């Protein structure tokens, strides 16, 4: 029987108590990455990343850093390996910037050889050091003439262009890569790009963000949402008829959450809880499992939710092999209004829950997570049992899918000096902590988890929030990126991985 | 009578011997500015000078800086504003980016509304301070969904998408500005991002550079400069057949630079000095104001060159106001064989010279204007009498137009410190000097010139050299860009205009 902790203080970092001989022998351990978090410009067009970042500085950090240069793994990838071989890490997800080897986005315009051949040796440098790839299509750097030729996922016309760069993908590199995932956190970028303007392409409506230069946070999602849904399960078709000799798979990556109740005896508390659950999970997991959207979305969203033809609908159901599934934290959910009518209404209201990370009684679900600044009631905190929770409602909710885990991490302040920064025994509690969890679910529940990827090799530009956070499993000097060095939590990482 | 100094050491920098009162009453004193070189990307779309530098970072200087925030005139223009007063200036001269008030490049797809906002009050402000703008429609930095999408100036589909971005800037500023120029330095985005892949967009043949992602520098820069012609001609169209009303001028902005034979007793380069002239000026001096490129151009480029159909000779020829003429230096021209066949071959050895600062004797033309230090036998040298000898040929040779020179400066190294940057004499030199022959030429050959903007008003990106070097007459720290501070230079020529 496997116990495991909820709460400071963890004793999983402990070896020999868990490790990757705890969990089955052909389980993948490794890291994750992303192309535009980690690469650099150099070499490759612009996507919607660099114009957001560049045309917004406020919104990419507080330090308006950018991906730019990052670490970058442009010049770097062989240290990239070094890490993942020093960890003997057997997976390692990365991403592939279409920007980088389709600059001008639509295929027939060319192809960027020399982009083409950087990942080609990334590729069989992983592989000469049996690190298994799991490789992202697409991580939201979208060429940016895409974006202003057609808006992006906005249009249909993204369906074919991204299913040409697919393609090419395949082509290219699918002799050696066997694990595909089409579309990074379905959710994210319609309600972050295109809700409330956080991501790019930071679209919105004229109230909700002034900045925007344009947008609808109240229908903009859900069309984003529907393109996306589309657009993967078109490449995941294109992939299952034109290429399954290449023997690998293919999904999508879900962000996951789970949700709880804020007050678990309060029916409307309750409701909302699993309403979240349909708006947060089932907008995407309804439509791949059954090819339609949860009827709490159908009811609530009426004439904003696209329909689905039957073709489409036949095309977008089962379109996965496996769930990339990323996971960091777990919300309470309370009711909240709808206002549909309000100006500023967006996507992300018609839930119809309040999230927090505190209870009705004051109970705070877990250890810190990310602290906030600006509003310390906004800091957020981790629940190691959510990662239980989740596989588990896969498994019962969503016909017992193939499982990876994606990406599961924690950040560290920018503000730390590097000993402090090395010093990462809060990631060790994370992760440890998480993989308890995971190996509890695996044995209970008998989910089908075949992986864990956390997230990242290496520090590298977060999202909204620059270089004012850390997330790597190695250090990374902005004053000199060659290196990245093990720190504390990649040091305890290795033993885990080879106890 | 008029004497100008050639060499070291100048003593025009005595404002009780050349000074405003020495030019007509009316004549235009400022300086100049670009919108990717000044502004930081904040608020607008990413161009191809976004996208050249961070592709190839190498390429955008040698500290790979960019234009994301440089001075910061985004936020800081009422300084910019402040430093012309401080002048007494009575023009500046700024660009429009294309990319900040129609982010998607096309204008059916939406304006930008917050960046028309942005010129209104840099307008608006000018004008307040009695200062004259003189507005860049186009300073290379073309939305990158542009290129993306058809290769921007390669394709013919970019002049009806120029010609409603003018139509736009006519119409939203137009009541205010007086002074348009359609495209910067013509010959320059040919020859430099189409034929060496100096610059953006960055095509070039495979064996002049295989970092390039495409091109063919035999013949895209003939392309392009002739969809350049094309379009400048369309939108000068446009202005004078529907905006006739605003009662303003429009032309172009040549590059000029003077050409002296290497060797002045040899025909063979006298016959270089004359193609040099020809294949430079005439390139597009011919098209303007004949309908035709030169006759010298037709026989060497052959099929290489496009033709300009009876429609598009009568739209090209005449198409200008008045020209801004840009001027920094001269070259010796000597003869060099033009190897059409070899796979290196560029368009710019069509014109069969070789130039250098350096004649067959050892005589160098002037004054040090720019040192390479990986290559000292590459510096640049500057010659006053150039700026003469243009004027006089634009007024012979070119129909005696009206004339604005529209940039006239000099750099100083990023390696001095703040102290000996602010010290800037080399500038007073390089500026009086040819403020001196300016003089001259109007009155002793009528040439029609009516104004001086030098380059630049302050410290800025580049193109090329990052913030490696500094042009500025007021002085940024890079470390808090706020400020602009007037060097020596801008005091002198606050001296010059109000003596
Ligand atoms: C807030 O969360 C706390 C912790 O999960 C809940 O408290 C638990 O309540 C259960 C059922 O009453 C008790 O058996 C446990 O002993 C309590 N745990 C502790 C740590 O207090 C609490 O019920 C939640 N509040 C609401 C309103 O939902
Ligand atoms: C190189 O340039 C020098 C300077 O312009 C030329 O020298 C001048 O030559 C003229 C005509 O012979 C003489 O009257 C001047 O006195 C010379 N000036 C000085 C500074 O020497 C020289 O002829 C040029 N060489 C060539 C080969 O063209
Ligand atoms: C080398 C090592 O320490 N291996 C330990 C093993 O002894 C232990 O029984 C198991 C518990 O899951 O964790 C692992
Ligand atoms: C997505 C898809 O099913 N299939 C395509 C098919 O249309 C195409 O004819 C063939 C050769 O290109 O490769 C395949
Ligand atoms: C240096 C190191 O740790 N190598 C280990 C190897 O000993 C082990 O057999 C293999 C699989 O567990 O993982 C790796
Ligand atoms: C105020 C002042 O110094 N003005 C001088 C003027 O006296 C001089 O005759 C002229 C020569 O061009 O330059 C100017
Ligand atoms: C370049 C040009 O000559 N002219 C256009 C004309 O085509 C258009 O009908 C009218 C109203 O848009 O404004 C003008
Ligand atoms: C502060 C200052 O220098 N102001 C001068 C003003 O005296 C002069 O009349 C005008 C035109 O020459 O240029 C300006
Ligand atoms: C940040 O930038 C936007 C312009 O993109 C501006 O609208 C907003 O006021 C600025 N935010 C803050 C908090 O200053
Ligand atoms: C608009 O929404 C903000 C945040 O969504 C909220 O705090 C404010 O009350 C809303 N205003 C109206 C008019 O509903
Ligand atoms: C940068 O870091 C690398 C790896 O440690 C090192 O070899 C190189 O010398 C360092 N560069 C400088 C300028 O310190
Ligand atoms: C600079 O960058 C390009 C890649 O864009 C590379 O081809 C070239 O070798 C590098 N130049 C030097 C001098 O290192
Ligand atoms: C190619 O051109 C470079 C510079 O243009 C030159 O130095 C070299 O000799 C040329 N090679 C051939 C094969 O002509
Ligand atoms: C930056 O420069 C401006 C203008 O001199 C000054 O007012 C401001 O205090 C300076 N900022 C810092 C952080 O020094
Ligand atoms: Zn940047």
């Amino acid at each position: 029987e496997i116990t495991c902790q909820e709460n400071l203080p963890f004793t999983c970092g402990n070896t020999d108590a868990l490790n990757s001989s705890s969990f089955s022998s052909d389980f993948i351990f490794g890291v994750a990455s992303s192309a535009y978090q980690i690469e650099g410009t150099i070499g490759r067009g612009l996507n919607i990343w660099d114009g957001f970042t560049h045309r917004y500085p406020n919104k990419s950090g507080p330090d308006h850093g950018n991906g730019d240069t990052t670490c970058d793994s442009f010049s770097y990838w062989q240290k990239d390996i070094d890490v993942l071989d020093e960890l003997n890490a057997t997976g390692y997800r990365f991403s592939i910037a279409w920007s980088r080897i389709i600059p001008r986005g639509k295929r027939s315009r060319g192809v960027n050889e020399k982009g083409i051949d950087y990942y080609h040796g990334l590729i069989s440098g992983l592989i000469k050091k049996g690190i298994t790839p799991f490789v992202t299509l697409f991580h939201w750097d979208l060429p940016q003439t895409l974006q202003d030729e057609y808006e992006g996922f906005l249009d249909p016309q993204i369906i074919d262009d991204f299913k040409d760069y697919a393609d090419l993908c395949f082509e290219e590199f699918g002799d050696s890569v066997k694990y595909w995932l089409t579309i990074n956190q379905l959710y994210s970028v319609p309600t972050r790009g295109y809700g409330s303007a956080l991501d790019a392409p930071g679209r919105c409506s004229p109230t909700v963000d002034p900045s925007c230069y344009a947008g609808n946070s109240s229908t903009e999602p859900y069309i984003v949402a529907h393109h996306q849904l589309l657009a993967h399960a078109k490449v995941v078709d294109l992939y299952r008829k034109n290429y399954t000799h290449q023997g690998g798979k293919i999904g999508p990556t879900m962000i996951t959450r789970w949700f709880l109740p804020y007050n678990d005896t309060d029916r409307h508390s309750i409701a909302a809880t699993e309403r979240m659950k349909e708006f947060f999970l089932g907008w995407f997991m309804g439509p791949l499992t059954n090819g339609t959207y949860p009827q709490i979305m159908i009811d609530t969203v009426g004439e904003r939710l696209p329909s689905f033809s039957p073709e489409e609908s036949n095309l977008v159901k089962g379109s996965y092999d496996f769930l990339g599934l990323n996971y960091y934290f777990t919300q309470y959910a309370q009711p909240s209004p709808n206002p549909v009518n309000s100006t500023n209404h967006t996507a992300m209201m018609d839930a119809g829950a309040k999230l927090t990370y505190i209870n009705a009684s004051g109970h705070y679900i877990g250890p810190l997570f990310e602290k906030d600044k600006a509003d310390s009631t906004d800091n957020i905190y981790y629940y190691p049992k959510g990662i239980y929770s989740v596989m588990d409602y896969f498994k019962n909710k969503y016909y017992n899918p193939l499982i990876y885990v994606t990406e599961n991490g924690i950040s560290t302040p920018g503000d730390e000096n590097r000993n402090q920064s090395m010093l990462d025994y809060t990631r060790i509690d994370y992760l440890c902590s998480h993989l308890c969890f995971l190996n509890k679910v695996i044995k209970e529940k008998d989910v089908n988890v075949k992986g864990y990827l956390a997230w990242a090799l290496g520090d590298n530009y977060e999202f909204n929030k620059g270089f004012t956070v850390r997330f790597g499993l190695s250090y990374i000097d902005w004053n000199n990126v060659t290196d990245r060095d093990l720190k504390k939590s990649g040091q305890w990482y290795q033993t885990f991985i080879s106890p």
